């Protein structure tokens, strides 16, 4: 016996341990496929590509052709390619690698590249130091400033981040604009942390009479010009949010601790309750629901929750969301499914 | 439809993509558990540990207790802890986390730490540059020298590596010494790339009449002193291997390309065929066998094969091994299972 167990039981446990020690290879191989432009090469080929044609296009040295084959077979087994064998081995796209093809409705390749930046993803080697920090975020530990300040000083990172945020924007924004219950009766809305206006443009295109303010950090909105009913305001959501009939928070609250979310939600409440008005706040973020979601979906949401250590953020379940809303002085809330992993939450002051 | 597919099909593919983009979190969370000494804490506790007692021992700030809980639940779901719920949530070890407990027959925690070094594991961000190198290894790209030269210049790395190699040594070495077919009739053996003599000591303890030479790089064996029939020789296996009745190659050939393995095997053949003798070479390494191994085992071996990009190495199947042996001028070979992932291969000149 080994470790008080049958050798066969130990071998099974060793296999599990190795799967996890080496899990980073799943990430790194996927990154490599995107960096080598393989999904687009195959799409452009118009049929499954032979290994010989693939390496010919890539112009890899002959000494590394077998390494390409090994990586392709590894990716295929993970579900990113289909191997078809005739005279030669060939590689076809799958639905998952079709998500990496430029100029698709949903092209998520920019998310792969942003998340797997060596410095950002490398930050996760410092979970131990981070867990001992009373206040710092994981990125605060590794980058030497807060994340938003870091983006302001590093334009290539700012671009990578913006592209990653844009990569699922059409789908979410279109699902949002199709929610008439959100926009019925509004005369104005402020998109708090609204970025470069990606969401707001779709809103304005849908509802040409609606006043829309894109609100974000001064550096984010500097030099952007609005049109007719769309304007940009630079500011700090922790200090003052412009008055409107409604606030939108898309992918905002999951970036912050409960304490910081409280501060934001207080400013949002103020924005929608000026001069006797009683507006509302509309939130787009994940809602964890272990009882109702499919297990695989719950698992991804739990993973994202762990990933949010980067900003001391959180992916919240309904009880967690409710506790925030009550502490922030909102009277009631409603949660609806929106698209994929995301819900639409409305709160009423 | 999205990307020519039903939205539900796209959501399933998105979940797969996210699993892989974020796979590195599996590695990083495991590393964190080891760095925080959690498996040992639980072992020493003697029963499953409550979250409150765990965080008390760790002395984490109160603001990060929930983060500990989230990480523990993530690790538990992966199989490294069992959650037991009564008045509180508590965490028990599993067979897999028992592999991380100091002073077990098989303690693999040093392997977790060596593999997941930020610089070594971070090298895998450079698969693209590496694939375009005619000669360089992945570590050669990122470390700016060959790996063995790097260890010679960086003692903390050399220590980490040695500890990682030691972590499964007892099991393998004991399985080896129990193979009487290997040692029957030998008067001498040279352990080529034999390290600090870990294997050779077990051999000599088992077979006190057998002459054993531990052969490795000068820096590795400098200052080591042998006893009775165990000696150390510093050298270069690419240039000259000391004469003996047999050569052992434990975890050697998987570190090299086919071309380099040929060079090594030629020197091994020379070592066992001096002065009319006809000895043999004994190899300990993985043998991939998709037809015969359990699928989960094959998957780990294929993963290790991908991982060996670090040194342009390879985990070989039987046809691959055979082609090397034939090209190196050996007449016949035999493969036997040894322990866990490893086989024992004997080749005859
Ligand atoms: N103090 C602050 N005030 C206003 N915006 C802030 C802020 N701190 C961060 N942000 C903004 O919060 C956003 C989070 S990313 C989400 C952006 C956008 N709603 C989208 O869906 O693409 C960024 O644009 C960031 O600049
Ligand atoms: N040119 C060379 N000549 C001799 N040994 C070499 C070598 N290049 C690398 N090595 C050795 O090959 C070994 C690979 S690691 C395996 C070590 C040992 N057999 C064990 O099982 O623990 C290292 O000890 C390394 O120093
Ligand atoms: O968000 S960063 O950490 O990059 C910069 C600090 C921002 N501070 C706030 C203070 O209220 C929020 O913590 C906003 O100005
Ligand atoms: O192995 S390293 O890359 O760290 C150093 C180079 C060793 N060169 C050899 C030449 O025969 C093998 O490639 C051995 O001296």
């Amino acid at each position: 016996s080994i470790n008080g167990r049958k050798p066969s039981e130990i071998f099974k446990a060793q296999a599990l341990l190795y799967k996890h020690i080496y899990a980073f290879i799943d990430s790194m191989s996927l990154k490599w496929a995107v960096e080598m432009n393989i999904p687009n090469i195959i799409q452009n080929h118009g049929k499954p590509i032979s290994l010989s044609n693939l390496v010919s296009i890539l112009q890899v040295p002959s000494s590394k052709i077998g390494n390409v084959r090994r990586l392709m077979r590894y990716l295929a087994h993970n579900g990113f390619f289909e191997i078809i064998t005739k005279e030669e081995e060939s590689y076809a796209l799958t639905v998952a690698s079709e998500l990496l093809v430029r100029g698709s409705d949903l092209c998520l390749a920019p998310m792969v590249e942003c998340v797997l930046d060596p410095t950002l993803s490398g930050s996760y080697h410092e979970l131990k130091k981070w867990i001992y920090e009373e206040d710092l975020t994981l990125f605060g530990v590794t980058l030497g400033s807060g994340f938003w300040d870091f983006l302001d000083k590093n334009p290539e990172y700012n671009t990578s981040f913006n592209d990653a945020m844009a990569s699922d924007s059409k789908l979410i924004n279109l699902a949002l604009r199709d929610c008439d219950f959100v926009f019925d009766g509004l005369e104005s809305i402020v998109d708090v942390g609204g970025g470069t206006g990606t969401t707001a443009k779709i809103i304005c295109e849908t509802f040409p009479k609606l006043k829309c303010i894109v609100f974000d950090r001064p550096q984010v909105v500097e030099n952007l010009s609005g049109s007719n009913n769309l304007t940009y305001v630079g500011g700090d959501m922790f200090t003052s949010i412009p008055n409107a009939d409604a606030v939108l928070l898309k992918y905002i609250l999951h970036n912050w601790t409960d304490k910081d979310c409280l501060r934001i939600l207080k400013k949002c409440k103020e924005a929608v309750t000026n001069d006797g008005k009683r507006g509302k706040v509309t939130i787009i973020d994940m809602v964890i629901d272990k009882k109702k979601d499919e297990n695989q979906v719950t698992q991804i949401k739990l993973l994202m929750d762990v990933n949010m250590a980067c900003l001391n953020g959180k992916e919240r379940n309904e009880e967690e969301w409710k506790k925030l809303f009550i502490e922030a002085g909102f009277q009631h809330y409603k949660i609806s499914p929106l698209t994929g992993f995301l819900s639409l939450i409305e709160i009423y002051p």
